[PDB]
């Protein structure tokens, strides 16, 4: 809408920095704005309101002689939106510094108990004969509210199976349990500027699902920006930091165009067709454009199971699945192992995976240098010759 | 020494509350338990870095007893105890028993002091006495110290730096395994896990050996360390290590030690590579795995060696540990074959493959398969998820 | 319901290793350890947020026998028991005996599978006319089921979150490495929000609740409340001797000199005596001095008290403060160090 | 020998996405990048414990450029580069500079592998050659290259175990510091913080100091350090630690420093321990310690001592550093140290201050 991409990712990129990165920021860019940002951040970060009685958090977001003065009204069953000073009863206020609040949503920070805010309760109840009937009506309410905005303000590690749950994408709960593997995979990288590569977006053909797992990946990594390619359009799915685009996932030359205008990323993910040959063409398409140190993620190989989707029935005939692409991915990360060959060049993904991790419908592959060196010529090539050269005669 | 069952008992009891604390000092003699906490400080000691040699006496406390121990510690040289008069005492460290229990052997948070009480030049009676020994003993005290009590808590050790230190080829020349092991490990940490290694080192050589095995001891703080190798290694055994001679090959006694001693939280192969015996291990020893256990397997690089039984061609992989852990990944996903799984189909739940080092997950792989329903077609898929 | 000390032994067995999990199974019927599983699954599970009721059967395995609970899961109501009857079989959940003691109870690192095993709609025969029925239960029976396993393991809460369910961030910095611990945590003045709350984030603990008023209905596994008198010191030290010695202690300024006085004794080496919201402000300040004390210049005419003795951390913010017990006998700086800044700068300079 | 302002840019960019480490390479000459690199490797490494002297070859690649230093490693002696004929090469260890910027300067998740290459016993032609320098390198190499490799990364090392290897009393004789530091400090690590010690060490000695600011430097991987003494100590100063010679009983001096090289993250005061100095540092310096920071009170013990402005009896603590810690607990529960103190962390000999908006859970009084 108002926020230009290239601008959230320098604003991120400088709310990562020191003081000097900070101070640029606020110079760089109009405090209105910034403060506006920072609001639109802050509403898709904060959980479901649990408060049955309607309540107002004011927040305030002060910069020098400046307060930039938000609304937010918190009810249970409905979203956390903005409105005018007048429309509720204000049972907190809440009051950050600008250069602060970037810290705790955008910046790489330690955790703060305190410090972080202000906060005054009842701010604008004058002592009256309502006064004291109106603290019960509110109490519980205002603390409530002042819970679910407050945990929008900050960069705690939200609960992945949580979030599945509650942007409706099937990653944990019925059909598969990801989360957990995801959690131990993704976790590390949450103080990075990460950039996030899915493809399949959900829904398919229907004109309103899907970006369920785009918009999981934006809460758990609080600095990230999210890319989401399907073959149909998504747009509708677009908001602050998570983009759309529109392609053909077996389309390498296109895939290697888009990763060249937003990669390189961090973390590529696969959950789209499910065909076999797609992923393979994703993968080695791909793989290139992971940063030395990300990951690239396989979901659904149960399809290499399945004729429909070009698997097979026999599991020994893995030629062209997604299950033979990770058993050579074994072989890969071997290769400088082989016997020497005048002839062999290590292909590009031998050289460049480090780790491999299975688990049920999901596999995890780490880029990284694979260039270790395999065992010398000059340890012996049998076991017996072995126990005489190291057994130190 | 100190009998295996004791040494494992004390251990159960100081993971517990104050009432097995109790029930620990009441079960057995102060005095044994003291030796018991003492031999197992001096394994734990890092290399000192003093200079001038110095001791640190520890004073471990029960009730009226007080038992002293005087440790030398020097750089170059093992920490030791000694005599009370065989150096000059820097330092007096005094621990409560239960305390000292509770530091080397507890589930326990860190506590960044009031473990132990400390006297600093402790017989150094006038002041003009400790003045002059300042420029002798000041650094040397401190640096002894330091070494000490490294040795008399559970902090988490560097496994790179243990492999130079205990002369292993985990890290740093032709393996790079320890940072896996680290991530892999460090989660056990609090538990008293019971670890098997197949290959405890030296081959045939009669002195050799175990430095993986001292790895595992000082990695894991509450443990059991078990090495088998097809040589006599009973001169690596010491608290907390207990060497088994026998055949990895053998998948009748490798039955028998697992009954013995297990079941094991880990299992590590790093023994003669020979990819039939590294097959048959995993068989025999995989079932004695505890669920949310690891089995390991190192140095996959003899599986393209015909001289360690396997084959040139990666494709030709039927008989290799690379086979295996391919055929581990249709263990996985088993569920998704169309319409009996074996005990390996039922009970792996990860697997995790590095260069020359792949960690097994043991567990119940009983998720369910993609139900029925389902469509078994992209374009059926399609319609049906619209 | 459940046999206070049983409770206690079954979560000290289900800390150890395989030998201790089968000397548990061993020592104990299988069916009483069952409920006590499932009434203290009951405890973790957070409010479930699914609009249409779905039921999830949870089948605990030892051996040959297999214990069957069917779980009521809908939003606004708390998960309760039920027959097998009443509702739609969304999931069966399945978990070895042993396994849920380990998850619960147990001393053990994070295991993202493994632990349990799942079937999908348990129960539904064909595709003919049961699609309907998989229409709207698919969702409403992944969410169902996320609350369910929620209570069936042991991931650290969100203080916050439990207290408005039943400030925080404090005592989660202070009390999170306490959680694989069998702790005893004493909470002094008393609804039982509170107390349930302790319950939650220390899945090994036993909690105690102090308070003058009888508070029995508050009790429930792992939860014990006593009646009796704050601010006599005989009595405190009575319980502590009783129910101790405690990890934590928790004392509401709403007295504490002499709950202190009486308490910190009985608070273990490494734990914390938690001082909430003048009387309270002046101990404080004191306690800086008990930690200094071997500092002091040396007389034969006073001596060292128990708490100098024994204090080695104060933590204060904004009403709160954290007191750490432990050996305070670090030594204090020698008689031969000078005592002067002059003569300082001279013995330090080579 | 390199820039201040160029080092902690360097490092700041080294903490951005790919973009910004190819704005690092496009600025600066990637030669004087790899000889501050390889400055930064030497300072990091622990002290090696092979027997047999070993050098370990450190090739820097920058697309077409390979940067190359080979290092002696032997027990009892610093790692330092030589050239290439002073040794057996153990080990050719390889690094793409981008990569080695993110090791030591990033913000990055721990790498167990794929972040350089390694090439063992390097020069060696054929094998009958290598099996004869077995038994008189393998191990010298292994240990070698552990000791190199542990200086190539941000490994959070040990408080405790610096302290005897850099001869800093904050640990093992006079005081038991460590610890607390390590849980106060290390959730800082990877942001570039700024430290400011009171005290570098050594007082008149012309040799003696700057233990603890080492110690700080090692900690903090992304960090730079500052230390303030009375006494010239220049012989200190070293890639990322600069020393300030000035009295810490000038108000007016600390807050021109302070202005010149601050906000800080971190102040620590192990100065003279004179009581009015601590109580003077503090006022001027807390003000420019950052939101979420900390201030570090060192040696409280001088408190009761009148010969450092002090007093036995501990109730007449009002100019004392305890006086201090008193009134810092008043302002937690209600100048602008009452404002901005929400945290106070008090142990034997040492208090941690917590700085920022002492402003939360206001009510409305009536
Ligand atoms: C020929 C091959 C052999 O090399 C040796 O035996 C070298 C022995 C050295 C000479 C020893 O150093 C001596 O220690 C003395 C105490 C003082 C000595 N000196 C200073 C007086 C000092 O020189 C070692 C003890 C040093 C440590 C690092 C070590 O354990 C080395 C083990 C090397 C094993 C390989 C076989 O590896 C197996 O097979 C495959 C290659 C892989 O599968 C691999 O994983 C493994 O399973
Ligand atoms: C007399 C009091 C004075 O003692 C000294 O000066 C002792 C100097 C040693 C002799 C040095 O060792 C020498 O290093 C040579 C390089 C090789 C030498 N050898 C092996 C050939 C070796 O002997 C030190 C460098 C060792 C380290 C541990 C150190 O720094 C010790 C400092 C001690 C400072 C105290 C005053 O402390 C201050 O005042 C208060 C008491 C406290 O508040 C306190 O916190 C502090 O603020
Ligand atoms: N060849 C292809 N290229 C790109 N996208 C495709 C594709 N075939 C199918 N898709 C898309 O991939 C999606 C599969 S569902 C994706 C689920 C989603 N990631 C989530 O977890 O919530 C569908 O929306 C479909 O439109
Ligand atoms: N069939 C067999 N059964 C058991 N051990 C065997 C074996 N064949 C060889 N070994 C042993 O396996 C060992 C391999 S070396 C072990 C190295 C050790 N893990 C370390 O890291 O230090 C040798 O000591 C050898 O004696
Ligand atoms: N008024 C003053 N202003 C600044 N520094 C002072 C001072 N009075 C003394 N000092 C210096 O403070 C130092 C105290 S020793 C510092 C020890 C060091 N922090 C470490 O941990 O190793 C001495 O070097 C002394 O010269
Ligand atoms: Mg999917
Ligand atoms: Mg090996
Ligand atoms: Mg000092």
């Amino acid at each position: 809408t108002e926020f230009d991409e290239a601008t959230v990712q320098d604003v991120v990129r400088l709310a990562g920095g020191h003081d000097s990165e900070l101070r640029e920021l606020t110079q760089k860019y109009d405090p209105a704005m910034i403060s506006r940002l920072l609001v639109a951040e802050i509403l898709s970060r904060c959980p479901p309101p649990s408060n049955d009685t309607p309540v107002l958090v004011e927040l305030a977001i002060v910069h020098g002689s400046e307060r930039f003065r938000h609304f937010l009204r918190v009810v249970r069953d409905s979203p956390i939106r903005p409105v005018g000073a007048d429309e509720g009863f204000v049972g907190m206020l809440v009051e950050y510094e600008l250069t602060e609040l970037l810290r705790e949503l955008f910046g790489v920070t330690h955790e703060r108990p305190a410090g972080v805010r202000g906060t005054k309760l009842f701010p604008y109840l004058t002592d009256d004969e309502e006064a004291v009937e109106q603290i019960g009506t509110y109490l519980l309410a205002a603390q409530q509210g002042t819970e679910a905005v407050l945990a929008g303000c900050g960069s705690r590690k939200p609960d992945l199976s949580e979030l599945s749950s509650r942007y409706f994408t099937p990653k944990f709960g019925f059909l598969h349990w990801f989360t957990p593997h995801y959690d131990r995979h993704f976790r590390d990288y949450r103080n990075q500027q990460v950039r996030v590569l899915e493809i399949g977006v959900g829904g398919y053909k229907h004109p309103e699902w899907g970006g369920g797992s785009l918009r999981m990946w934006k809460s758990f990594f609080p600095r990230g920006q999210i890319y989401g390619l399907d073959i149909m359009d998504k747009s509708h799915v677009d908001e602050l930091r998570i983009r759309t685009i529109q392609g053909d996932q077996n389309d390498a030359e296109f895939l290697d165009r888009i990763a060249r205008r937003y990669g390189p990323f961090d973390i590529v993910i696969d959950d789209g067709s499910h065909i076999n040959a797609h992923v393979r063409t994703s993968f080695a398409a791909l793989f290139p454009h992971v940063r030395p140190g990300g990951l690239y993620v396989i979901e659904d190989m149960w399809t290499a199971y399945w004729p429909g989707f070009g698997g097979q029935a026999d599991p020994q005939e893995c030629s062209g699945t997604s299950l033979g692409l990770l058993k050579s991915l074994i072989d890969a990360i071997q290769h400088q192992e082989l016997p020497s060959d005048p002839n062999r060049s290590p292909g590009y993904v031998d050289r460049n995976i480090v780790g491999l991790h299975v688990y049920h419908n999901v596999a995890f592959v780490e880029k990284g240098r694979n260039d270790e060196g395999g065992i010398p010529t000059w340890i012996p090539r049998d076991f017996e010759s072995l126990v005489q050269a190291s057994s130190g005669g």
